[PDB]
C-alpha cells in the first residue's frame, strides 16, 4: 500500500521523516504527528 501524490514546485516545507512536500506549514505539523499513533488508520487517501 504505497501512495504517490506529487504536485509541482519546490515547497518551503518538507517532512524530514518520510519525504513528502507540503504547501502549507500547518498541514505539515499535522502530518508529522500523524506518523505516530495507530488508531484505525493505515492507508492514505492521496
Ligand atoms: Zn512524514
Amino acid at each position: 500500500g504505497s501512495s504517490g501524490s506529487s504536485g509541482t514546485g519546490e515547497k518551503p516545507y518538507k517532512c524530514s521523516d518520510c519525504g513528502k512536500s507540503f504547501t502549507w506549514k500547518s498541514r505539515l505539523r499535522i502530518h508529522q504527528k500523524c506518523h505516530t499513533g495507530e488508531r484505525h488508520s493505515g492507508p492514505s487517501s492521496g
